[PDB]
C-alpha cells in the first residue's frame, strides 16, 4: 500500500494503454508474482503471473481489442483505485463495446497485488 | 446476492437520484440495518443504520450538494455493481466537483450490505 494517490492514477492509467496497445508481457510484468485476478468479478479467481498472463493473451491476443479511459482514476490513500473504461471489440463480426470498471490494490513495490473487474452482459453494446 | 444484474443497475442508479434531491430518510433504507460503509475508501468503517445516516444528515446537510451518473451502472451477477459519478458542492465559497466511484454489494433483500467510496483529493477540481 505504498504508492501514493497520484502513482496510483498514473500506473492504472499505464495499464489502459498496455492493454490498448495489446502488449501481453508489458501488462503481465506488472502484476505481482502472486497477483489474483477476478474478472469477471464473480468467477473462481485467476492466480499467479503464468494464469493471468492466460487471460490476456486469450483476450487481447486474437483479433483487435481497443481500450480507453471514460472518466479519471479515483484513487484512495492505502494503495488503491477504481477506474471507468470502454472495450471495444468485434464479436462473430458484430462490432462491440463493453462498459468495465476495475478496482485494483497495488503492493509497496508498484506492483498490481489483486483486480476486480465489474462487468456482465448488461454492459455490453453495439 | 440475489437482485440481477439489472437489478443492481436499477438500485444504484435510484441511489445516485436520491442523493441528488437529498432525500436522506430513503436513502437510510436502502441500506441494511447492520450495513457498513467506508467512505473515503481506507478510512474505518461506519456501522449501521444511525451511524450511516449521521454521514448522509452531515454531507448533505443544507442541501446544495448535487450528485450525477457519469456513466453506466456495471453489474455483476453476484449481487454487485460499480459506478462513476460526480459530486457537485460548495468549499466554503467556489463551487467545486468530485469524482468518485462507488463499489456496492447487495443482500437477498435488494438492501445495501456494503459500500466503498473511491476517491481522493486527486479527484477535487475547482
Ligand atoms: C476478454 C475481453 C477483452 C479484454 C477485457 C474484457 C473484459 C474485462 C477486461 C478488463 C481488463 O482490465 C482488461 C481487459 C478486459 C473482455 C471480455 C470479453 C473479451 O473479449
Ligand atoms: C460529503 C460530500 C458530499 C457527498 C459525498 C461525498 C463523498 C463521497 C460520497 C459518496 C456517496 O456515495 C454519496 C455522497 C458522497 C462528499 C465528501 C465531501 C462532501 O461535501
Amino acid at each position: 500500500n505504498l504508492p501514493t494517490a497520484q502513482e496510483v492514477q498514473g500506473l492504472m492509467a499505464r495499464y489502459i494503454e498496455l492493454v490498448d496497445v495489446g502488449d501481453i508481457e508489458a501488462i503481465v510484468q506488472m502484476y505481482a508474482d502472486d497477483a489474483t485476478v477476478e474478472n469477471p468479478f464473480g468467477q473462481p479467481p485467476i492466480h499467479g503471473r503464468e494464469q493471468i498472463a492466460a487471460f490476456y493473451r486469450q483476450g487481447l491476443g486474437g483479433g483487435k481489442v481497443r481500450a480507453c479511459l471514460t472518466g479519471p482514476v479515483r484513487a484512495s490513500h492505502n494503495g488503491c483505485g477504481a477506474m471507468p473504461f470502454r472495450v471495444e471489440m468485434v464479436w462473430n463480426g458484430q462490432p462491440c463495446a463493453l462498459d468495465v470498471i476495475d478496482v485494483m490494490r497495488f503492493d509497496e513495490h508498484g506492483r498490481i497485488q489483486t483486480m476486480q473487474a465489474y462487468w456482465s452482459e448488461v454492459n455490453l453494446s453495439v
